[PDB]
């Protein structure tokens, strides 16, 4: 019941295992990128990955021989997740990263890892988010790519909700924010295809999905160097890197000691 105070976990209670069964190949690590994400990761690491819905990034984690700790805030997801990984090793436990963090995990991780889940945030969100990894993580280190710019779907909805003269209901230009299910109509038309999901799925999907704000590489650094990031020690940004295979998306390693 913490999805009465978040009820962006429905959205992915329609999902479960989809999302990495039939679901956009692009829209998870490649097996490249799973690797950069877990460099420098030695046997008997401590890991934890936000998002429980990254099952290949998780199965490379502990086949590297890391202890591994999965949160996310959908049981779906916690579920199917622990289906799949049935005979290994593994903890996974329901929790949202925009929540303040049980005092029971601080400073409990040396690694926090996510792929693209900052993009299922709004700012404000996100901002909550990174302190939640950085309070996991202590002086570990936290790695969160972040898919930059427009989706394919923002550019559909730019164009099908001007046309309708209802852009300005559910996009906030200020700071790039959709509002999915108040584009209503719109939304239908401008869905594209996430491998093969069908549309009554993506559409239910997108519209429990709530806001989403779409950043730019200045707008993640603003982010982890804005008041509430900062708000428990200074934030340092170690690196920066470009994706290889994933669309146009860096991965952004930080920490604050
Ligand atoms: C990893 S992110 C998006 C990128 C994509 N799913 C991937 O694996 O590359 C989506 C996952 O994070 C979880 N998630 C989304 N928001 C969350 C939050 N606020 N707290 C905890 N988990 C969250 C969702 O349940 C979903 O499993």
């Amino acid at each position: 019941a913490m999805t009465i105070t978040n009820s962006k976990a429905e959205a992915w209670e329609l999902i479960g295992n989809q999302f990495w069964t039939i679901g956009r190949v692009a829209a998870r690590p490649s097996d490249r990128e799973n690797d950069i994400f877990l460099e420098n990761i030695v046997p008997g690491s401590t890991v934890a990955v936000i998002g429980a819905s990254t099952r290949f990034l998780i199965e490379k984690a502990l086949e590297r021989g890391a202890s591994v700790t999965v949160f996310d805030f959908s049981q779906r997801m916690c579920d199917d997740l622990a289906e799949a990984l049935a005979d290994r090793c593994v903890t996974i436990d329901l929790l949202d990263i925009t929540a303040e963090i049980p005092k029971e995990l601080a400073g409990h991780f040396d690694f926090v890892l996510n792929d693209r889940l900052i993009n299922r945030f709004t700012t404000e969100e996100a901002r909550r988010a990174c302190l939640g990894m950085l309070s996991l993580v202590g002086s570990g280190t936290v790695r969160a790519s972040v898919k930059l710019g427009f989706y394919d779907i923002d550019l559909k909805l730019i164009e099908y909700g001007e046309q309708s003269g209802t852009l300005a209901k559910f996009f906030d230009p200020s700071d790039k924010t959709f509002h999915f299910r108040e584009a209503g109509d719109v939304l239908d038309r401008a869905l594209v295809p996430h491998g093969l999901i069908d549309k009554p799925t993506l559409l239910e999907w997108y519209r429990r999905r709530g806001k989403e704000t779409r950043f730019d590489d200045e707008d993640v650094r603003a982010l982890l160097s804005h008041d509430v990031v900062n708000a428990r020690g200074y934030v340092t940004l170690e690196k920066a890197v470009e994706l290889p295979d994933a669309p146009n998306t860096m991965l952004y390693q930080f920490s604050r000691r």
